[PDB]
């Protein structure tokens, strides 16, 4: 048998619903996610990290002319120096006053620390939903792992469990996104190949251990004193580094509708968009007559007690005549209230409580139970506390009314 019904998406909150027919008795079915992951399609562009700006020991010639011999090095700048007089510990190096000769290089780098101290530049593409659900059917439960796409079943037991596509397809990753320090940010890094001195892609790498550098940290050199030895170079302050002293804070502070981030994989967790349109192929076999089940005759409801609040406030004592002692489920067909338990024990004739969250302050429902539904209606006073540390278990609805 073929049933559908939207799930709300929220993590911690339970979902309930009675499968019912004309000559067949209530089967309660029972929903609870406790997870919902949100992983996005991704690869990596490149990762960026500090520079360290090596360089080669001046070549010094004393009184002969050099070339600048090229080397193939990251952001290599090389130059011929003329008209020096280096000294060292041990006095002047060459005897020639004019037409010395030092030829000095430098390149760019990885830090030595890049191989655990960097940011991967990534590309995010497209969402896939997998959720941890608790599903029970007839007391038939279980803990499993759908993959909500709409395709992947869970079959355990019979039941065939299909978690359509996340109504709104959403992501709280942009096309283009940056990891560093277990923190997913928004940022539109330079694409391989142009990244720009003094900002984030400086120096890119495909790989950590990729052989390729490109670097692009605005090398340039000055001539050395005099009486010196070194190479000179005024080069961009790390553009990873300004990264770092400037940005936002992570996708983890400021994603919308509350999503969690976390890096390994890299994924958003327990967002409180949209609703899962969850579709149950339950077998004919599992099916109970509406004879053998408890029946109800002769019901009679009142709200014991209500308040109005995001938890379940609501009291309500349903006085019951039974066929005969044993179990069965309680729902609410509508929008009005969200009942805490699922079922209830009956002994013959006498009472029985059912928990309730409630939005109409002048709150009317129908509570089917038991191959009968009885009317409960009352009136119904606010709650204490403005401000509570959980989300609302009751459905919003319009009417609010005197
Ligand atoms: C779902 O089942 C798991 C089994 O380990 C349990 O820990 C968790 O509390 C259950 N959630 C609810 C409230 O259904």
């Amino acid at each position: 048998y073929e049933h559908a019904t939207t799930m709300p998406s929220q993590a911690g909150i339970s979902y309930n619903t009675i499968v019912n027919r004309a000559g067949y008795a209530p089967l309660p079915i029972s929903i609870t996610p406790t997870k919902i992951k949100l992983i996005p399609t991704v690869n990596l562009e490149y990762v960026t990290c500090h520079y360290k700006t090596g360089m080669d020991s001046p070549a010094i010639k004393c009184c002969g002319s050099q070339e600048c011999t090229p080397t193939y090095r990251p952001d290599e700048q090389c130059k011929v120096f003329t008209g020096v007089y280096p000294f060292m510990w041990g006095g002047a190096y060459c005897f020639c006053d004019t037409e010395n000769t030092q030829v000095s290089k430098a390149y760019v780098m990885k830090s030595d620390d890049c191989l655990a101290d960097h940011a991967e530049a990534y590309k995010a593409h497209t969402a896939s939903v997998q959720a941890f659900l608790n599903i029970t059917v007839g007391e038939h439960s279980i803990v499993t792992t759908v993959y909500v796409n709409g395709e992947t079943p869970v079959n355990f037991n019979g039941v065939k469990i299909t978690a359509g596509p996340l109504s709104t397809a959403w992501t709280p990753f942009d096309r283009k996104i940056v990891q560093y320090a277990g923190e997913i940010y928004n940022y539109d890094f330079p694409e391989y190949g142009a990244g720009q001195p003094g900002a984030f892609g400086d120096i890119q790498s495909r790989t950590v251990s990729s052989s390729d550098l490109y670097a692009n940290t605005n090398l340039v050199l000055q001539r050395p004193k005099a009486g010196a030895i070194h190479v000179p170079y005024t080069q961009a302050p790390s553009g990873f580094e300004q990264w770092k002293k400037d940005k936002a804070p992570s996708l983890k502070f400021t994603a919308p509708f509350g999503c969690e981030i976390y890096t390994n994989p890299i994924r958003a967790e327990n967002c409180a968009v949209g609703s899962i349109p969850l579709a149950f192929d339950i077998p004919d076999a599992l099916f109970t007559r509406v004879s053998e089940t408890p029946t109800l005759s002769a019901a009679e409801c009142t709200l014991n007690e209500c308040v109005y609040s995001s938890d379940f406030g609501g009291i309500a004592t349903v006085k019951y005549s039974a066929s005969k002692s044993g179990k069965c489920a309680v729902h609410v067909p509508s929008g009005t209230a969200t009942l805490k338990e699922a079922a209830v024990e009956l002994t013959e004739q006498g009472s029985a409580t059912i928990h309730f969250s409630t939005a109409n302050i002048h709150p009317e429902f129908r509570l089917q139970i038991c191959t009968s539904y009885v009317t409960c209606k009352g009136d119904c006073h606010p709650p204490k506390d403005h401000i509570v540390t959980h989300p609302q278990y009751h459905a919003q609805t319009f009417t609010a009314a005197v």
